[PDB]
């Protein structure tokens, strides 16, 4: 293989993965309107580059919730990574450690919170949390994250029930027989609490002093409520278009959310990030950093840790080039005048 | 067959029905611009879901013209259902009775008003009426509906003449030889009155104390006239895109009609409803309930009563999921802020 | 053949005509952007039909420049009709006489002004005129039209040079050897005057008392100048998209032109009329009548006079149905509220 | 071959050039969104032609930076023309001399500044300059241009680094073994200075009294800065969509730049010019002249000097026709009312 951009990695993954596994990772909810729009929406935002600014020294570094990262490009939570590669989440965290960026670990990982901390002790690591009907197991996951040097909790708030991904139903999706959630619609309905409310966010805010990011907010009123509840960031996310279909693209709702929080908390984005220009557009519209979901799984499917490292390095280099061609020597000078819809 | 969404049922129906029968049900008028737009328009309306609202208890129940239904999803009038399945309208009403929703019976049914009441005595049933040049047969249909416990009249107002559906002309459409309208362009021209005016609506309003819904209104001025004539609802309908081609999608004209009637009568929608999110969008824009036409015929073509039950259950479950993912525990909290075009 | 709409006639014509002849009639200028848009633009204008208006009696009759016609659908000038059928313009005028509508005869006809008057003595006939460098032959054509009972002059104003139709260049277009202009880019450059100005319109206005329509106006300022020069109508036309490519669709510029002339002269439209709803949209936006170009040639290619009669009857019937379904009993009640873009 | 429009020349070039060479010339950056939009954007600008203006005498002549040219259509800088035809830049300048238009010579030419002046002594010639890390070689190129009768410097300002053109990476692009830059991403990174700032523009303004045009400006604020630094024109350019992908089409940003410079310097356009109507639209929006890149390379690939002459003659004739059909006898009367988006 000669893979030189993120799409090439997806095409390689489709070629090597069983159909059911490829479909599980690629699929969006229902007719997949939002899945298409998470990508298409980035193309509608046009870039207005400044010339002659001195971009010999391009510095991609930034910080996420007070922790330094090498680039505003971080690994989002994607379940059951051992389906893509035998090393699964341990491959991913090692690549993140190499790159100097952070990994958000799925609550539905095929590797334990401790296993991932042991594989990536110097890596920036965060835990994505679902509030389970069993609040004891929920609390155990938070306490394990604290003990094992995870630096934030990303609480997923858009999944009271699992979205309806048709290909998983056609393929009756399940984990391969040798794998386990080491810490799907039927499983969520049995385990994930559809009752959670802002009162549960008050509970979680009381449970941990770790920073908490609300993941899956799409409305400014909800973002302002998250700020009121003492949370420390908002990840603007439509869950990779896998929950409610027909919501807007995340890049289209990002400006409303940035306006609504009035700088009180960091705002992040995921959904459809494939290219360095996507990263640049998200930062111009006020995101501190973006998260990538599917591209990491395609990296694993190609070559485990090295394939994840390659995907992150391609995004890093595309982002550096996009910054340099736009006249940006660092992330602090990426401003709103760089983009227009 | 493994049919898990309404499109799958259409694909199955195309596979099993004779071409002329499939084309009769699928076809729209002329170049079928409105037929495409009734579906496309739903995709342009984007959903803005609220998180963390407590959706453990989702209640889909509502009422139509004062009668309770299990869901805001009802069966619209589609002619000559015995072409799709031997049990035709009797299969449909039995499924409606099972589901707890209502059936609008076509004036051009392959089963009599009494036959359908006998098959579905506990089912909520309404009669769709055409004003025939023969006012005696028109009055006989209304009196039969009253005697047989139908609960409303839906008077179709957009069919002074039949629309021009090219495939029916190519196929010279007729009923199979064993079937009869037990109570097509050539038939309408011989039987349906192209002279009807608001004076005929005054006549019908005087004829029955049953609630009367005007079906096929697309303009706010006409909706206000229907309110002035003492009618009890408006079904925003372009007749499944089979009459005048190039009218707007019903979801696009629904907000004008809801504004125009100022809450004086219930407003309903049909045309292009295929998914639970379509139902949610229509209710967010102020419809009390929606009607489905073609999907019911595809249910019959698959397995008669069980196929209609399956299609209604798929719509019910998609609608519950869409409500839950949007933060709606019941239909009363589905508000206009959930959608933006 | 079973031809039931105008597109079917085009498909039949492509099947029976030599490629060069089909391409000559079908082609637009350059990349054919306007050719596509003359049709696409009609689909963007949506219809807002009134219900319950009494359309038992639909009267399609109107008048063009004071002469009664059976329908607001008239035959536009298309050159060299004997390439499509041996009877050419004589077939066309006979069909117009049968239908009770008017024929605009091309200055580049394969039949003489007298021949066409002899074939269609009771037909409403107008002459389309090019101002030739030879003003004597120009004056001879006008005087012949007057002597032979033609009722107006349509002076084409958008052709100082011929547009560049690539397929004609690829096919090195010429008349078949047995045919003559009985009264192409190379021919225009030799014969049509690229110098004509409003001073030539003053000359033509002085030459004849016949009504004069300016054909090919696309700007309101030019329409107001035509009114100032004493002309009696404006045919909003982009020459069937065969002159300057990238001009707007005629249905899109029609409202500006109707506004600009402030009711001082009749406004007509051609370009992309294929369906009765196209006619209805043009009249709702203020055109008195529309002209059809290519559909008449496809009628000839099918069956000469009978094929032209069939195409005109299909347009008539589609227009009646569109009027009836929109609530219009006559052309005088077709109003601007029937359409929105 | 029968090539009658610029697209035909591209199709011919794809048929005769090695894939890597065709791809080098055709390719845009990354997903090639801007490459598509440079063409698509021209089609969105519609023309509003005036009739009856007297276009017997069409005069295409204009001036660029005070030098007369035969048409507002000039040859832009395209590297390494000897890859397309053995005579490369010498063929191009000879064709420019024949046509009476100007040639912008690439700093990355396969022919020297002196060689091209020797082949085209009477041709209007300008030098496109990159500011190399080696300011001595930069100054040598400027002094050579002055000594050899070049009339302006076009300083490229949008290339601190080379854009990422995927096909060149797939094909590991290099010059054929017999060719040299007689005066690619890896080469730029080694030779082109990513540090250049407006201070380097002050240096260049001090170095030469020749007119200097800033090539690659896309923002009005940058255009105003170029005016402040004493430059003499702005070439609105996205580098043929080969640098930052997702910038707007040049025809879409041209009006902002023309407004921003308030007539203080000439404004030019390149990017997507293929047709005479493209030239007309650019002049209506205020460009003095346009530059063509790829079409010249396709002319060379067809037949060297004669193929470049043919492409320039096709553009000239399409432009004359577009001017004549729009009512423009000369370039001075091409006004903003001819276009609307
Ligand atoms: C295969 C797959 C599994 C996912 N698993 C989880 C999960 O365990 N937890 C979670 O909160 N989100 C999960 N998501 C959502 C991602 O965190 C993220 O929002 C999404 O992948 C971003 O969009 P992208 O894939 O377009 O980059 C998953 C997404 C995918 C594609
Ligand atoms: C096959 C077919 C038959 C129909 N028959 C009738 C009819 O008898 N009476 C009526 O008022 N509308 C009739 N309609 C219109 C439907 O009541 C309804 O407006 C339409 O089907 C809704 O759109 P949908 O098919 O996209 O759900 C018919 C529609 C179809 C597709
Ligand atoms: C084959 C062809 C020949 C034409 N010949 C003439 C002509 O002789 N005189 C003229 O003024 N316009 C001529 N036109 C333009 C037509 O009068 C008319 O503007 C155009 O056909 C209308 O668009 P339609 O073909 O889409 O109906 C011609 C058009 C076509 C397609
Ligand atoms: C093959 C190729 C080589 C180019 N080489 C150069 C170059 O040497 N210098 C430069 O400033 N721009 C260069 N450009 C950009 C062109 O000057 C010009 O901006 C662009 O070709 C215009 O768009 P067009 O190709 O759509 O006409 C190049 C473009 C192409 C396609
Ligand atoms: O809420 C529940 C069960 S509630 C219930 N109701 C009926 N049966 N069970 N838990 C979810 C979290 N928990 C977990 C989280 C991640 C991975 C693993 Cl192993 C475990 C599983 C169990
Ligand atoms: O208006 C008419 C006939 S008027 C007329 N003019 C010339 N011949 N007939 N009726 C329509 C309603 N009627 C009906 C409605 C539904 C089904 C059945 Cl069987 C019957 C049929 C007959
Ligand atoms: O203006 C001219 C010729 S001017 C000229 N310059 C150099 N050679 N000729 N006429 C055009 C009208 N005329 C005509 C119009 C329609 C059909 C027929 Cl047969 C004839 C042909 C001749
Ligand atoms: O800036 C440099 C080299 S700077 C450097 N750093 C490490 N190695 N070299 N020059 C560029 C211009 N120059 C040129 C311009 C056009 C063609 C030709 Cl032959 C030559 C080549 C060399």
């Amino acid at each position: 293989p000669r893979l030189i951009c993120i799409n090439d990695y997806e095409q390689h993954a489709k070629s090597v993965l069983p159909k059911s596994i490829y479909d599980y990772y690629r699929s969006g909810a229902n007719d997949e309107e939002t899945l298409a729009d998470n990508i298409a929406a980035f193309s509608r935002w046009k870039l207005y580059p400044r010339m002659l600014r001195n971009v010999a020294e391009t510095d991609l570094s930034t910080s996420v919730l007070g922790q330094r990262v090498s680039m505003p490009i971080c690994v989002g939570a994607t379940a059951m990574q051992r389906m893509a590669h035998v090393d699964g989440e341990l491959a991913t965290v090692r690549a993140c450690q190499s790159l100097g960026t952070g990994m958000m670990l799925s609550s539905w990982a095929t590797s334990s919170i401790e296993e991932v901390a042991e594989a990536g002790p110097e890596a920036l690591r965060w835990l994505q949390l679902y509030i389970y009907k069993d609040r004891e197991v929920t609390k155990k996951l938070v306490r394990q994250a604290e003990k094992m040097g995870y630096k934030a909790i990303f609480v997923t708030v858009d999944t009271p029930y699992l979205g309806n991904r048709l290909d998983d139903v056609r393929n009756r999706f399940k984990l391969p027989p040798q794998l386990r959630m080491k810490n799907l619609a039927a499983y969520v309905a049995k385990a994930i609490d559809p009752s959670i409310s802002w009162e549960d966010i008050k509970w979680l805010r009381r449970l941990t002093s770790l920073p908490i990011v609300a993941k899956g907010i799409l409305r400014g009123d909800d973002a302002r409520e998250a700020v009121k509840h003492g949370l420390n960031g908002i990840l603007v996310s439509n869950h990779g278009a896998r929950q409610l279909d027909g919501v807007p693209a995340t890049i289209d709702v990002l400006p409303e959310i940035v306006e609504a929080v009035e700088g009180k908390v960091e705002v992040f984005l995921d959904g459809g990030v494939r290219k360095g220009t996507d990263v640049l557009k998200a930062l111009a519209l006020g995101a501190k950093a973006v998260f990538v979901g599917r591209p990491i799984v395609w990296g694993l499917a190609f070559q485990g840790e090295k394939g994840v490292q390659d995907v992150l390095e391609i995004l890093k280099e595309e982002f550096r080039l996009a910054m340099a061609l736009s006249g940006c020597q660092n992330v602090k000078v990426i401003d709103k005048t760089l983009v227009r819809k």
